[PDB]
């Protein structure tokens, strides 16, 4: 029993963190094989890179000095060439995630993590996050067995609180730009399919006070859906949701309309899962993992 | 800015993270040095949880009884002895990758980092506080007993949870790591429940003091309390007493914002009248307790907004 926000386990990620300091900025990298990947804001970006040398670039792992040798940029992301590949290298790759997918945060200041949260990439393209100044080039993964897939680079902060950042190719996710200009996170949407998989988990964990007898059409729910700012519900979704539907015994159009009428109606002083707000950063996947035990 | 429920890195307590089998049962060990330390119920069939004598469970088993799995890898154990509700297993090998440790008990209100694991795998990582009822609300399924709880301010790892069982409310129940039991329990499949649980009155100011830190003070008053009179209401909400010692632990913190604890803890006796009139807290519509005086000094900015 019990239902908590669960971030992966953060080790694999750890033996990859370094500090990158370039004149009188410093910020974090992430240190596979011989090369260290890190936000391109460290140093017109071609004509400040051109005129760096090697030497100008300080990678310190743990207490170990790392010799740059090689670098090169892509996209909003330096990938720095060193002279030592690491040997806590984990299985990897670079993923690309998409809003309403969730990731843990290894959030870092001088190559040292500090700590490790669960977040979803909001219908906006920002993270809710928590970070310091220092905290550029933390790290964003999930694990699918022994395979760590990169998929967020922080870069930097919103004036709203909000995060923004990169996957690993440097390629940003929303229309933010890397440097200091006027921009702005724009509305945010609740993510409907993941709102509903915490309904799911709710009845899995015993709670089903929300319930009706009432079902409804996708084209009804979407009608109703787009008054509340949520981000519309697709067939993909309801397909995708279709495990946890079999589980219970609860269609999800049958579970939308107990959606609809939380919408309408409020919760009145009653909580879900210790929750008074509709949580909406579990994905179904988190749902069945939290509620089956996979291990890494 | 932002304001999340952070879990410390658990990569030094991954690498201590076993799996332990006797019998037919299999549940999680922790390997530091050459003693992997697990719940003694591990000894024990379902039938032996009513009345079990671990005492003698245990005098009828050998070293070789004891299967130990780290990795790939069997460890084979040379002794093995009891500490209370904990089952020390003498291993042949050291871990390689012990880290530095400390075995800590901690108090209610207290909060820590759980490596939840099954079958010597750590499958999540969630941050969690000890209640005043001495239950932590976890997230365990069946196998996750000998999952750890740890805080790992600077270098050093200090255990101060070892999980036992789940209650009959889904609430869970454990040891510090010498096998003491936190609050009322016993490893014993008896009648057994968690007391009324309370809010960690201290943890909740802290929170308050976290909001006013990143920009937020529309909860504030122009009231002030003497602490009894905070202490009168706070009893009504089922909120724990405020002692001398939280007003003091909260000092720096008030010292930052220039808002008095018992000015702060105004504010708390408004919000619980009031409650929250459709806006947030940090994004919470509830008032949050499971972040204490210390872990807002860690998250937050040292400059208020
Ligand atoms: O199904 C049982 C059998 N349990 C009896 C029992 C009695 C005393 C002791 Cl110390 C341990 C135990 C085990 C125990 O409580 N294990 C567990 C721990 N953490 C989370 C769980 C989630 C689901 C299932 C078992 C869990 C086994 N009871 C549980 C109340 C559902
Ligand atoms: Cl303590």
């Amino acid at each position: 029993s019990g239902f908590r926000k669960m971030a992966f386990p953060s080790g694999k990620v750890e033996g990859c963190m370094v500090q990158v300091t370039c004149g009188t900025t410093t910020l974090n990298g992430l240190w596979l094989d011989d090369v260290v990947y890190c936000p391109r804001h460290v140093i017109n970006y071609e004509d400040l890179l051109i005129r760096k040398s090697n030497h100008n670039f300080l990678v310190q792992a743990g207490n170990v000095q790392l010799r740059v040798i090689g670098h090169s940029m892509q996209n909003c992301v330096l990938k720095l060439k060193v002279d030592t590949a690491n040997p806590k290298t984990p299985k990897y790759k670079f993923v690309r995630i998409q809003p309403g997918q969730t990731f843990s945060v290894l959030a870092c200041y001088n190559g040292s993590p500090s700590g490790v949260y669960q977040c979803a990439m909001r219908p906006n393209f920002t993270i809710k996050g928590s970070f310091l100044n220092g905290s550029c080039g933390s790290v964003g993964f999930n694990i699918d067995y022994d395979c760590v897939s990169f998929c967020y680079m922080h870069h930097m902060e919103l004036p709203t609180g909000v995060h923004a950042g990169t996957d690993l190719e440097g390629n940003f996710y929303g229309p933010f730009v890397d440097r200091q200009t006027a921009q702005a996170a724009g509305t945010d949407t609740t993510i409907t399919v993941n709102v509903l998989a915490w309904l799911y988990a709710a009845v899995i964990n015993g709670d089903r006070w929300f319930l009706n007898r009432f079902t409804t059409t996708l084209n009804d729910f979407n009608l109703v859906a787009m008054k509340y700012n949520y981000e519309p519900l697709t067939q993909d979704h309801v397909d995708i949701l279709g495990p946890l539907s079999a589980q219970t015994g609860i269609a999800v159009l049958d579970m939308c309309a107990s959606l609809k009428e939380l919408l309408q109606n409020g919760m009145n002083g009653r909580t879900i899962l210790g929750s008074a707000l509709l949580e909406d950063e579990f994905t179904p996947f988190d749902v069945v993992r939290q509620c089956s035990g996979v291990t890494f």
